[PDB]
């Protein structure tokens, strides 16, 4: 039961948002902003660059001095405002949604139900943390008297992607203003417009001014600006691996801020012969077809046991045939257009790179429509571990399906790869969900269930997809920088 | 009451350990190891470069691998290791305590003592946390059930510091082998000596093959084939900000492995008027001075109020002039040589700067001796913020004492600095120890006392001083890697 | 600026809470509730005793029931829900204060912005808790998966004071309900009133009918049916530690229910001669004299050094003459009336004993008025331990100054009583502060402040002030229940 | 590989052990200590009472008094020497082990590999959280600075059973002693040999003296004064729910001193038909049948599915025929006697009662031998939930074996009893496994394996199974006293 989208949407927010006003980027600059379903432009947004950068940094750093309202504020007012924000979201539901589905090409259904439901529980959740954030007391040798600080870690600059535009803007900021920091957030040039309605949200929940900046415009400009600036403490982003190493170069070349990474994948889901076949099938197919295939969890390597390969790749084929492609905004439309012409492209490579290296196409493999940058959902059987399709995060609807016979070499295959972000275990016997989900290198592992991502649960990926954790109780560690004091005292008692 | 040193020390662990068995170098190579003090020369070591790396790395991989021994076995046999490895220390100590003082050029009773003291203490400390790395059961959203598994980060690379050859040793596999990693440690070029000797306390203690690997040699070369290591998880480094930048970039371009980073400082030393001033006068004193001055958390920049500041210089200079330099093993010497013609040469130039842009030279500012590095205990008063002396880390016998006004001046002036490792404030006022504690920007910051360095306090800097806290309980956290395993559930109940 | 107090409030809940549904009393008897300051008839409650007690956990515990509402319920869907009533506090503020005001024979003023105001804050704190109450997962020994369940403890039965009779109420309940616990509030039959009003507020929020339950009616009857009840898991009570005693002995003697208790005190207040001495006698006035000395934490000792004492009684008694008593509702009054005729003629026992053992009076010492039961704000100076007023809780605006010479003695005399609350320190001296309050026994000790509480901070006494904690994050740990799940696995790794 | 017991085990502890020194009864009066399998006297040992726990507890406060040597001390220390005193059992590990076997009529080759080794181990794990102890720092509202202390509790009196006397030894007093309490413990009237040898254990350890004080005796006397002291802070109880329930009325009746219980249980033991029949008959066996069915844990209600119901009952009579019964120091034999002759007389009456209330007898049902408390391992099936065998634990070597149909119904059944210690779930499906495990009210819940307790992991039951939980991170917790220190500063920062 989800309200009707809007229509004639007129755009308000398409400045800078820096210290809860909206500035004109300094060079004059702007870019276009379209929407993917139609190609055609929705407006014109400010064009961000390195100037730009460092007027947000200042004006979040000094919202981050000592004596500032933002430092001396209670942690639960701190609070209090997150869930606020929360509210107004609540309250601009309806237009973030369509907003959001407009811009990036995503269901509006989804994108009022799930992708604002989230947004909205994020902040809940990043609220009740605020005022529980808490050092220790060390009983270390000798007469002395040792606390620690959980403060934060000061200017935080957060670089998100297209795919989850508004969620992304919020896992970010929660966390870090749950904290106590200041933030410059940087959202994709592709979708910027959510996040600058927020400034006004923010501006309006009554946060002080500097405690979030949000600079649209591109990576190799504004990105770069954030992550090799010198007063920045800390950068998060969110994203492709390609980048992740240039964020993680740059803050070495520069002032050693700390960075929090959160890269793609090619995530293993390993079907048992035991296992609910039917439950299997279902959580396999939204796991890789998900907004088009959008997503860094992507259950693009899944790997089903020879008894019953050839069965799982029938009902896979038939579950993916029955998609109506179309404008995401449109009732009855069940899939949307990727979120670009280069994204739509490197699939498209991908694609004919599978059948070119002799994968089994079982549907489509080809583009659709010649309005927008529609793909066909397409199914791969018998596809190889060399296969560069088994290889490379596609980031499309395009599903792998693999065989494999022992419980050993299934492992090591599904670990045989430089990501890590997630996987899924499918099976009824207690012992291989247990022991399997230990084996594996990935971040999270769901059992007889996929793509299941709470607020209360960390998020990361071992190796290449990422450094650190967002969001539950360890996610908000990674926001806070630990100081420890030691007094002298005359004589210490347990 | 301390032992009399051993002499005729014959060498026998000098050799590259990998897989608990000592091998040459594959290049056939060796460099020499010479005593600090007399520059003569002790051994020979085994020239460690990228191919032996490459053998170390391999070796921890396969003694990490699911089901080997060191993965299988129960956490709590894991503490009791490291419990007998503190036992064998234990044992050895004047052995080690002895090898110390020759190799890195540093008082034997101090080594005896406080080194050896606090290598016995750091494992001891690291055994009892164990059993006790635990994960969480999370109350997520809908029927799942949801627990974390805080596992080890896996292969970790550690590079060691010549300062504290055997304490910055078991700093890092301390934490690491508890949690359950297996290294790659690379000591440093001037110290390889008790690191190597370690090699057959670890063996004899009954660690499985391949958890510990020491690869001695220089840095550019076995060091770096570490920091860019495909295979390797994660790299840990204590050194100079110079080679920590090198190590985040080398992540960066290679696996983007998690990277805890302990720099160097410009650790500033606050004394109010209403401080006790013997008690701040020593304090201060060793902060600076200790082991030659070569401390990352040496206490370079003295900041004394106006009212108490000419008498402070006083008692300082006098303090100073209580040295007898001479060999580090025998009775009577008060301080030893710098660990080498480079480090000696690099305080020298900082000392004739400070010289020529106007520090008043107080005590020292010269050389000593004719065999060995040795400095004269050197003090200079009136020293400003702009001072080379007062910018750059000196790593040599060499106190800065500066003048201020303001308590927010002076906060100022010692936050004004890439540098934030650790701080000192003196004052018996109750609000100032705890406001101006939270005001300063370091990790570690001492009330009424100094260098007070425990295993149960996390330790690290602020900006570019490091990245992560060592120690304590939230240093082990830095050495697991958590794991978010969600399973689906028929209902789920509170 | 607080809002005009209402004065034609009619009543509405006078009847038992049980399953969102008001009940009359099963006896059918009824009992009056009064005004404090003019002694007419507010209303008349239903009288529940032991069989509304057995209804009451009838529902609790059906509530509680597996695959129930409330236990299958989201853990933030709890915090929601609580957030929610914090909201309808926040809309019905002026009711409820008034409504307090009037049956406690509190200040308006004090009701609307403290008491209100800490109902509104501990339940948005308790609220941030609920989807953040964690379990463990333990690394033992041998193949086997262990981790544990934060379960709630079950049925509460909980039983509360008449001094802060709103504030009690939601102390309790929250956190309890914020774990996942059913309870049964047992208010004090002197102020039921705003206790029943939110029984509306908690049905109108949506919780599910039986989470809370509320029983008005007498100790001996209602109080001591829950405290035996064979169904309650847990009782939690605040009062006098003669009836604490009875609570534990019934819990004995009957289920072997877990027992918290916040009792009296007789908290010792340490004024050194270093001491800010303007704010220490400011902070100890208000600690004995807030709500007519009502308080569990009244500063009923107060120790001042012999240098600074008689200077200390002169402003106290200065200080103490400041006061209008009248009706709590009426502007300009700064003293309302004592809870009723027992406690009013219990406090002038005390005063008299005071005077016949040779207490110097400086203040009052008599009573006041014709209507209501007022008493005169009392000073006594040179008071000596062993008088009845330096050893019994008076629980009236009476406070006692003593005079102690050395550091030891003083902290002697602060912990020779069976009491442990709380107490309070002034000094300027860091180490006096530190050591000092380490040695007092006390459960919260303030240091150059006083009754300052707040939500996320643990509140309970040392030895007959009570058991357990309130609040805090170690409050929230006393409300659940922990279960030890082991599972046998084919092969553990860490 | 188990070394031969002792034979002419001379003793040498049996006085009354306080600070570190041995007395005799003040009242002058002995009782005897004989052997359970043969009936003869080992030796006579010191009763003691009222006056010789009033001389224990002064010498525990004494000992804890602010700045004695055990409250100065370094936690570290604390911890060094519980890890000394496991050095000590290790090396009297034969002695204890004959010694234990002897006077508690436990089979020697369990009490040197289970009972020692669980003695050892657990001491080594209390050793490590010693220094890991911490409080925390709380960013409360207002400017203040907010401190906790996890002070230890005080003296704490525990009063320990029969049937693991040197385990519930050191259980009670490793943590304890590891949080820095001193504790005044009195053993079982039938077995305080091997805790009086522990006495000169801890002295040799170097604990200072009054941190531990043994008093042997009976427990209407001397376990009586414990529990109503009026300088006892707490009471630490395993035993019968009979005497936890005085111990809980006594606690209040004098100082509401803290009360921790580990009562006895009817453990509900739920076999499925999808499970692995052979390890669910093991387990199930060994989980009744332990130490002659003398365990807190012992499954005395197995409830089978009644499709594998009949052949369930099969292999558990099969399996109960196999037992030699004779001298627990003789090796062949597999059963010992039961602890004394009251005990013997309880298992028969109950056994007697289980004939005459129809339960179906499958083995033994009777004594065994002349010389000795032997009883023939009894079984007995179609057992109904009504039955007296079925509700009353037994503490005897009597298995009680269920049918049952339904999910719900044997949940229900499962949980209807006032104990609720422990449990335990045989089945392959996961589901079962995690949500029944869930409905369970056990403190501990076994899947696919019984009696599986381990140092590391916190026990404890729900209901009248006890109060609190023991070992593991949170029964380290039931030793601390949280204090709150909060602070005026001039203003706060994040
Ligand atoms: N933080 C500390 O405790 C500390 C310790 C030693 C040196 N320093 C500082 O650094 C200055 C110079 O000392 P240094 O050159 O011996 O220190 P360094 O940082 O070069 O040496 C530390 C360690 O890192 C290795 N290393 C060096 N080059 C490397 C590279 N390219 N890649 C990877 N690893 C490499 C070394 O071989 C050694 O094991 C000093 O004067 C002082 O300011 C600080």
């Amino acid at each position: 039961d989800v309200p009707a989208p809007l229509t004639n949407l007129q755009f308000k927010y398409t400045k800078i948002f820096i210290n809860n006003e909206w500035h004109s980027s300094v060079s004059g600059k702007k870019f276009p902003v379209f929407n993917p379903a139609t190609e055609e432009k929705l407006c014109e947004v400010e064009e961000g660059d390195k100037e730009d950068v460092d007027k947000a940094v200042k004006a979040a750093r000094q919202a981050f001095q000592i004596g500032s309202p933002w430092r001396t504020m209670d942690a639960s007012e701190r609070g209090r405002l997150l869930n606020k924000l929360a509210d107004l979201i609540e309250r601009d539901r309806l237009l973030l949604a369509t907003m959001e589905a407009m811009n990036g090409g995503k269901l509006f259904s989804n994108a009022y139900l799930m992708d604002l439901g989230g947004c909205i529980k994020t902040l809940r959740y990043c609220a009740g943390w605020a005022d529980k954030i808490q050092g220790r007391t060390i009983p270390m040798d000798g007469n002395f008297f040792t606390y620690t600080r959980s403060e934060p870690v000061g200017v935080c600059g957060q670089i998100i992607p297209w795919n989850f535009p508004l969620l992304m803007f919020l896992w970010k900021i929660g966390p870090a203003l749950s904290c106590g920091n200041t933030v410059v957030v940087k959202p994709a040039e592709q979708t910027p417009l959510t996040a600058l309605h927020m400034g006004s949200l923010i501006k309006e929940a009554g946060f002080p001014p500097g405690v979030v900046n949000i600079v649209p415009g591109y990576g190799p400009t504004a990105g770069a600006a954030i992550s090799s600036h010198m007063d920045v403490d800390k950068v998060a982003f969110t994203g492709s691996t390609e980048v992740g190493k240039l964020i993680k170069e740059a803050a070495g070349k520069s002032n050693l801020k700390r960075v929090s990474l959160e890269l793609g994948g090619k995530s293993p889901c390993i079907v048992f012969a035991d296992a609910d076949l039917d439950n299997a099938v279902e959580f396999a197919h939204q796991g890789v077809f998900y907004h088009q295939g959008q997503c860094c969890i992507a259950a693009s390597r899944l790997f089903v046991e020879e008894s019953i390969y050839d069965e799982f790749v029938r009902r896979s084929v038939e579950r993916a045939k029955k998609y109506v492609l179309g404008n995401p905004l449109t009732p009855g439309v069940s899939q949307g257009p990727q979120i670009d012409k280069e994204q739509y492209e490197k699939i498209l490579d991908l694609i004919e790179s599978g059948k070119k290296e002799g994968a089994k196409l079982e549907c489509g493999g080809g583009p659709w429509g010649n309005k927008g940058y529609f793909i066909q959902p397409t199914v791969f059987s018998d596809v190889t571990d060399d296969m560069r399709i088994a290889k490379e995060e596609i980031f499309g609807p395009v599903q792998q399906i693999m065989k494999f016979k022992s419980l050993d070499d299934v492992i090591k295959r599904a670990n045989n790869t430089f990501y890590g972000l997630s996987a899924g275990i499918f099976t009824n016997d207690i012992d291989k969900a247990i022991t399997v989900s230990s084996a594996l290198q990935s971040g999270t592992v769901w059992v007889n269930c996929y793509s299941v991502v709470s607020a209360q649960c960390p998020f990361g990926g071992f190796k290449m997809s990422g450094n650190g954790r967002e969001l539950g109780e360890y996610g908000f560690h990674e926001y806070t920088e630990v100081k420890t004091v030691t007094i002298k005292i005359s004589q210490k008692n347990s």
